[PDB]
C-alpha cells in the first residue's frame, strides 16, 4: 500500500461543512483538483482508495457515489453493511488500515486518501507515522457549522512546492483560494 493523505478545502474561519453541503457556491476548477489528485495512482493495476465517514458519504450527490475509479470505503459503527453504491465498510480508521494489508486489498490499493469528517480528519492527524495533507484555503470566511482540526505546525510543514499542484492564487466566482500541502513523520 502506498501514503496516507488527507484532502480538504477549508474556509477562513475554517469551515469545511454547513449541514451536509458546502458552505461556499461550487468552484468547477477546485474539484476537478480533488477528482485529480485522489484519482490518480502512481502504480501499475492498482486505484486508489478513498476513506470517509457516514455523513460524508451521504453528503456527495448520488450522481456522485461512488467516488469513480477508486475503491470506496465509508466508517460507521452503526451500519452493518457498505451503503448502496460503497464497497466496502470498518468501524474505525483504524480497521480501515487493517484491512489495507488483508488479501482482498493488499495487492488492489495504491495510495490512501481520508476525505472527511472532521472527527475522521482529527483521528488521522493525531496518529504517528508519515502523513500528507492537502489543504485548499478558501480565503474568506462562510457560515459552516463543521471545521477542521487545528494543524499543529511543530510537527506539520508546509512544503515549498509540490508536482501536479498549482502554487499560485486562483479565483472562481469571485473567490481567491489557494493550494498547499503539509507533510509529518513521527
Ligand atoms: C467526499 O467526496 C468528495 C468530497 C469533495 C469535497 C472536497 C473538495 N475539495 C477538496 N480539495 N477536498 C475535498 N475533500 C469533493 C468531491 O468531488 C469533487 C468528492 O467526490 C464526490
Ligand atoms: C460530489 O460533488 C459535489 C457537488 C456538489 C454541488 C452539486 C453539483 N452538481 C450537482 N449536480 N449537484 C450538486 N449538489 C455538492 C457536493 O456536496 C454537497 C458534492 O460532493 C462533495
Amino acid at each position: 500500500v502506498g501514503s496516507l493523505n488527507c484532502i480538504v478545502a477549508v474556509s477562513q474561519n475554517m469551515g469545511i461543512g454547513k449541514n451536509g453541503d458546502l458552505p461556499w457556491p461550487p468552484l468547477r476548477n477546485e474539484f476537478r483538483y480533488f477528482k485529480r489528485m485522489t484519482t490518480t495512482s502512481s502504480v501499475e493495476g492498482k486505484q486508489n482508495l478513498v476513506i470517509m465517514g457516514k455523513k460524508t458519504w451521504f453528503s456527495i450527490p448520488e450522481k456522485f457515489r461512488p467516488l469513480k475509479g477508486r475503491i470506496n470505503l465509508v466508517l460507521s459503527r452503526e451500519l452493518k453493511e457498505p451503503p448502496q453504491g460503497a464497497h466496502f465498510l470498518s468501524r474505525s480508521l483504524d480497521d480501515a488500515l487493517k484491512l489495507t494489508e488483508q488479501p482482498e486489498l493488499a495487492n488492489k490499493v495504491d495510495m490512501v486518501w481520508i476525505v472527511g469528517g472532521s472527527s475522521v480528519y482529527k483521528e488521522a492527524m493525531n496518529h504517528p507515522g508519515h502523513l500528507k495533507l492537502f489543504v485548499t484555503r478558501i480565503m474568506q470566511d462562510f457560515e459552516s457549522d463543521t471545521f477542521f482540526p487545528e494543524i499543529d505546525l511543530e510537527k506539520y510543514k508546509l512544503l515549498p512546492e509540490y508536482p501536479g499542484v498549482l502554487s499560485d492564487v486562483q479565483e472562481e466566482k469571485g473567490i481567491k483560494y489557494k493550494f498547499e500541502v503539509y507533510e509529518k513523520n513521527d
